[PDB]
């Protein structure tokens, strides 16, 4: 209770003493070795080898626990690679270091120490100290969950296995990369501010820019200016960056979001899909040792094909009482979609309503990887129509546990077709529908130009993360989550 | 002059055909070659080897140039690669093709080929194809300078240099992960949306996030975040984004730019200067060949060792007649500003004031890599103090080409002290300065918990790239740049 504010009082009274005594907070130690690095290379030496090695290491971190035992401690010293034993003896020690200085430091306090490896008769590795520093006093002691998103470093400091799962984040995204560039994909950077908002249906978030007096947009979506690349000539490339979208936060959705968009010319959708399964396995192997993937009750085996169903069987498969031919009647689909808690808007067509009902029906029961085709073109103004039915699209959205992980299709290069299908999203926007595309003249003069055919995919990489971390909320692989004022 | 309109309606009247009989836009043709693999493989080849050889390849990409000469034709094809030649006969077609297809075909169209490599009389590599289809119809013909950058598709269809520049930008930003990873620095992503912002001084973009009915700011500076992150125990960070400023448009201003921020513990500016210099050694020698550079009709040597100055040396060396006890004397200091354009404003002090100064007089001739150092306190809230004079801070600078390319410094990481500033910060806002920080009280927290010594450098990307592409506009190195409406 109040041992906590003395705490506060005494760190702050050694602060002031050390103010005193010269530069309480030097910047002049410096390392060679981080923990890690020793135990890679020391943790399979017996003390006999150690002992003739003589070798001597430089670390520094912040002492997470300490032993006093009179003349002699022992530390744990906790870096970017993990922790690391210290043996502090006295005699060991400059002239009153060790009992005018380090027996009044505290936990928290950010040391640095120099000193000769062996094992100690437990047979963990450590660092025999001559010499001992004190490089930053730590004012405060060691440390719902909304407190870990709140602080972060609280939640790095306490927890090895927050840790963990931000260093697989970025092993994961330094994978992706070597993964797109091993296959010839160049990595391009678009516009994250845009004067019209496209790529995606989405409320976007608005800014002004004063210096042009403009109004413009965060981004929802880079597919319009990638795109316009593959027009230019980059035929393989991709992004990975930050979407916005101005939504409500959810266990899946934060208002800003990483996403990995990539296209391929001379490809379709299915080209996709090979891609993808490909990348999952090459990072599960890659990232984890092994293909199957262990994620709360259930186990992903990434060295096994997805599953693929249309939209419609996966209806079917999740609402077996459903009666398939409500889906091909406008009134029959607006009720069935209704019946189930679906307020359909009055912009809404047979296509959307079908999506809508495949989202609230079927979406959360797709645990294991499954590709779900047949997006009705209604819901697809940007991918390439199905040659024997126009009213479906070359598109297709993936699912793992229950989550929409990813987006892809076979890209419409019709350019006239592109002109008709934003006419549409404007009427719709014009009838109410706030997340409808907006008409972008630009976009059309590149297709007129002439767009290869080609494939693009839309992964959202938080929620991939989760995945491969086992996380259950995406707030677990941000660092710093949108959290509520 | 109508000439363009006919070929307009030209083009149109020929897709119209394509309609007719089939599909226009067709997605199934795959090819396994691009021009650049052909070449870099079979450039050394000799006719009679390759004849032997009788490789049979798959391209496809946009028909530059095409030569018809009665029953054969020579076409240049344009990929994501460069250029490679088709010889396109008659008889080595199926029937029909050549004379009901391919020469009805235009300049612009994406096209299809299959067939085997052989050389010219002229030497140049060429595909004799037995196969050749039209993928994509053009539309529109092949293509101030903002015209560039208004269909930037056009430019880099036209303009190999333009493509080679951007196709540099990728190799750099490539070979900068591959640098930082090397030396144990993991890439982090922090959010671009945040309700204080902060770790710069600038006029920031500010948005609505519905949902929290809260006001949001996009970042200008990831800095705050990525210090959290050092407390929390990632030591080496480093990530590369854009940042936001509501500021104009410039040859070195765009409002969205990318910045890669780094931050490594046990650290101080002087490692900031090894590892800059280090850097472009690398990138020069990596990327083009050579750590000679020319840009303009300067070259840079990334092989010796940059320029250092202080900032006061930096403003008598370019302003020679400046009697220097002026600096050290506000009304003087004023005086001398002002005569030189300078408005000082009333929430400036000494050190701003100089700071001012320093840009106006000298940052234009520093063309050769120099560091600037001595940056006063004033205007670095989130600078180490020097230990002997505290009005100045363990800051720096970098220019070349007359730019300011980074911006390091030992990071403050006394709580106390940071709060302190902070305040000034908010005062000097209240006293007018609209690009003043904002006091963030998580972050003295995040201090309070204890940042180990660090040295931070931010290096603005865009203008890095320039001084490796001899760009002289940030906007030719910057693939859709901000414009004007
Ligand atoms: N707010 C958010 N937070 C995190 N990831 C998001 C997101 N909104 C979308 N994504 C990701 O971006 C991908 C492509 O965008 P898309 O337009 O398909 O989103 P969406 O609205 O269908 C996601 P959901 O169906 O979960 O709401 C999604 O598959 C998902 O991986
Ligand atoms: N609008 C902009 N466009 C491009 N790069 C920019 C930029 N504003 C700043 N930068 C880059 O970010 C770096 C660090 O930000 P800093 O706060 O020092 O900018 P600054 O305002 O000093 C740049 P200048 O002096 O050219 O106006 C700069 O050194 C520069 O490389
Ligand atoms: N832009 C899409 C992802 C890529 C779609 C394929 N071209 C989205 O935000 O959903
Ligand atoms: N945040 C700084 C760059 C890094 C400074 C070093 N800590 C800027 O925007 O200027
Ligand atoms: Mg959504
Ligand atoms: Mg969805
Ligand atoms: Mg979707
Ligand atoms: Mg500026
Ligand atoms: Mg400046
Ligand atoms: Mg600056």
């Amino acid at each position: 209770a109040i041992d906590f504010n003395d705490e506060l009082r005494n760190r702050r009274e050694k602060l002031a003493a050390l103010r005193q005594q010269g530069v309480a907070f030097p910047n002049d130690f410096r390392r060679d070795h981080t923990s890690d690095q020793l135990h890679e290379e020391f943790d399979a030496k017996d003390n006999q080898e150690l002992e003739s090695l003589n070798i001597e290491v430089s670390v520094a971190g912040r002492m997470m626990t300490r032993r006093i035992m009179g003349k002699a401690s022992f530390v744990t010293l906790q870096d970017v690679g993990g922790r690391i034993q210290l043996y502090v003896a006295r005699d060991s020690l400059p002239e009153g270091v060790y009992n005018d200085q380090f027996k009044k430091w505290d936990l928290g306090d950010i040391i640095g120490a120099r000193g000769t490896l062996f094992k100690t008769q437990t047979g963990e590795l450590s660092i025999h100290c001559t010499e001992l520093r004190l490089l930053t006093k730590a004012l405060r002691p060691l440390p719902d969950q909304e407190v870990r998103y709140r602080q972060r470093y609280l939640d790095l400091i306490a927890n090895d296995k927050s840790r963990q799962t931000f260093v697989v984040r970025s092993k994961i995204l330094a994978a992706i990369r070597q993964f797109m560039v091993a296959r010839g994909f160049m990595e391009v950077e678009t516009p994250m501010m845009q004067v019209i908002p496209g790529g995606a249906s989405a409320r976007p978030f608005i800014t002004h820019h004063n210096a042009l007096d403009l109004d413009m947009y965060l981004r929802i979506a880079p597919e319009l200016y990638l795109k316009r690349l593959v027009v230019g000539g980059f035929e393989r490339v991709f992004e990975i960056n930050r979407n916005f979208r101005n939504e409500g936060i959810s266990v899946r959705h934060n208002p800003e979001f990483t996403m990995m968009e990539l296209y391929m010319a001379y490809a379709d959708y299915h080209d996709l899909i090979e891609l993808t399964e490909s990348l999952f396995r090459t990072l599960a192997q890659e990232v984890l040792g092994t293909t199957k993937v262990t994620y709360g009750e259930h186990v992903f085996d990434f060295g096994k094909p997805f599953e693929k169903l249309t939209m419609r069987e996966a209806i079917k498969k999740y609402r077996p009482e459903t009666d398939m031919a409500d889906l091909d009647n406008f009134d029959a689909a607006k009720a069935l979609a209704e019946s189930i808690g679906i307020t359909v808007e009055k912009s809404w067509g047979l296509g959307r309503i079908v999506t809508e009902i495949f989202d609230e029906v079927a979406e959360a029961h797709l645990i294991q990887p499954t590709f779900i085709t047949e997006y009705p073109a209604e819901v697809s103004p940007l991918a390439r129509r199905n040659d024997v039915n126009p009213e479906i699209t070359d598109r297709f959205e993936f699912f793992i546990g229950g989550r929409e992980i990813g987006n892809g299709f076979s890209e419409l290069n019709d350019a006239e077709d592109q002109a008709e299908r934003f006419q549409e999203q404007v009427n719709a926007k014009a009838a109410g529908d706030d997340e409808a595309m907006f008409y972008d003249e630009d976009y059309v003069t590149a297709l007129e130009y002439g767009l290869p055919p080609t494939a693009g995919l839309g992964i959202g990489i938080d929620r991939m993360i989760m995945l491969f971390t086992n996380s259950h909320t995406i707030r677990d692989v941000i660092l710093f989550p949108a959290m509520r004022p």
